[PDB]
């Protein structure tokens, strides 16, 4: 698994747009053959999603032929709410650039069976034979998406129970509890091993135990970002503030053996 | 990877049989479309044994439709012999249940050629395409069936030379030059292509099996963490077999699965 | 996995060619249906090539329908140059048995597409089906042939880079002139080797001591590229004691004991 230690979390989203750019353009996406992006959400990527817009801007790549998946959708909320995985993607992303309205795909959180529109989303993914690049941040317990701990490294696009502790953090809802959603639907661990390939963004202090999990430590289900290490093309981009707990010569090595990639970053 | 902690023997062996029973009824099967259920025996499953029993005696199941594999048996003892597996698990369970003599799997210890019984015994299982759901326990060293630490994840059904720890445990059912030397057993592989795999894990001298399960990573030298890897694998345990466990990584299951856990 | 512990590297060596013996004779190898070799180079391997040719003169096997591939070759380095990986293999192995020339197969580091000769190579041993045995050593860091730690498993054959260290090394090889030693290596990938049908690793010296650990009591671990092993359908680790230092005393007394039949006469 690669490792590309940058200093500021500004970097990493820069590198990671430049590596999203960088596979666009050599794909050489058209209508009968699109390139297809799997997306996330938070605060991490949104760096990502913001030298992505001043790449476009600046006429470094098209998005009219790029098809995309997002990895979440909360249950039970409308679909324009300001805080709908929807409304983050369209407010920091999609409004700003030149992709079509048919290449987006989101999960429909008001359905009335779960299931089958989870279904559904997976015979989209699989109608296009394999996400091209599938992009993603990892919990501080090394989760992804809404997957548990312990998930399952063949689990399908699913409902998933939030956390408690989600739900407390996400109280956007006027400090409000009982106006979180207590469902949403999440792509699998499966789903995404299916990329052919996986660039996870780790940036912050609070995720230097998933990094070292993910980079030192050997394969474990306990921490599903460790599974990564037994995909076929996986990238981790990263800041100095989540390097925290590995080894001095951890760093040097991933430092040294990427430096011709990370020069300009 | 699933883990059902619970607090004793009795209540994992419930678990166990709800587990089956809840799979067999959503499988619904048929003389063509049977159920294919893979089996151990020992101690440990006899809970799970007695509760299925129960069940079907409560009209809860029944076993005419389901097709039985099971993990092992000795080579050189004849199969009506009291200390056979065969003998085991008809004396526990398939004389009380309504299964098939002809749906009815174990390995025949006594051919003149255990390679060809062995090839046979794996031929007859991809006859039914898969295992549906496989049931097993787990060494003190984390070793499934007769298959040694260190064995390959794609081990095939194979004669395998008894330790002699295990034959001096074994010693009291016979003195040790009366006691079997070689076993038939299924491969890890034969294990791992099954749909779904639920081990049983019962005792405080399983403590470190379970850890090395639930808390260490995927390490050849317990081959129960390859469950890990495995698509559909849970593991239910009782309050003794988690001593070398965290406190958080039990409250984390516990609070995971209690949903499934009321009742047990 | 297997791992098989013996006493000392000539012992070591002795093993492995009985071993790839057994597997000869056992394929039984025609024309038609050749036996595919996979094979390393270095000091290591050499006890193996020495046992290998004192076999074949006693009558004890024939490579004539015996097909191999090599790991690595140099990038930029004439072939017929006495430090190329090719040379190594003729003047330690091939010329002293009775292989075939059609029959031996090294990548070329002196093409103009690097990528079309890893492909070129690739599509070579796919055309026999598969490797039947792959023999490698290890590095002090667990790598694989010239793939770097954190090489994906699925890593394929291509151009390699050669650290500063080992440049260091071969040095002496090329007089003390690293700016005479070649910046490039071409070499087979993780994948690549995975794919064999079966792997065996020789493992010797106090230096490769954590490297036995981490593949043996160690788990699967993409930082040790040899941990992989542990997933392969068929690998076995041969060993001699200074390299099991790092090892508990009950590891090697397990694998001691359930080898015992197969480490008679060694
Ligand atoms: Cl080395
Ligand atoms: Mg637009
Ligand atoms: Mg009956
Ligand atoms: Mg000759």
């Amino acid at each position: 698994m690669r490792l590309i230690p940058l200093k500021a979390a500004a970097q990493v989203g820069k590198w990671a747009a430049a590596h999203i750019v960088k596979r666009i353009n050599e794909f050489q996406p058209t209508a009968e053959r699109p390139f297809v992006l799997g997306l996330p959400t938070g605060g991490t990527p949104l760096a990502t999603y913001k030298a992505l817009i001043e790449m476009h801007k600046a006429g470094e790549v098209s998005f009219k032929h790029v098809v995309t998946f997002n990895m979440d959708e909360y249950v039970g909320l409308a679909a324009d709410h300001p805080e709908s995985y929807r409304s983050f993607m369209y407010n920091n992303f999609f409004n700003h650039i030149d992709i079509q309205e048919e290449n987006i795909n989101l999960l429909n959180g008001n359905t009335d069976d779960h299931e089958a529109e989870c279904k559904r989303y997976e015979d989209k993914i699989k109608s296009y034979g394999k996400i091209n690049l599938f992009m993603g941040g990892v919990g501080n317990d090394g989760h992804i998406a809404f997957n548990e701990p312990a998930s399952s490294l063949s689990s399908r696009t699913r409902i998933k129970t939030l956390t408690e502790d989600t739900r407390i953090a996400n109280s956007f809802f006027d400090g409000d509890i009982n106006q979180v959603p207590k469902y949403a639907l999440t792509i699998g661990v499966g789903t995404l091993l299916d990329a052919q390939e996986i660039m996870i963004l780790v940036t912050g202090h609070n995720k230097a135990l998933a990094l070292q999990a993910a980079v030192e430590g050997s394969v474990n289900h306990l921490w599903t970002v460790s599974a990564l290490q037994l995909h076929p093309k996986a990238v981790i981009v990263c800041d100095e503030p989540s390097t925290q707990e590995l080894k001095v010569k951890t760093v040097k090595y991933f430092t040294e053996l990427e430096a011709k990639n990370i020069v300009g970053f």
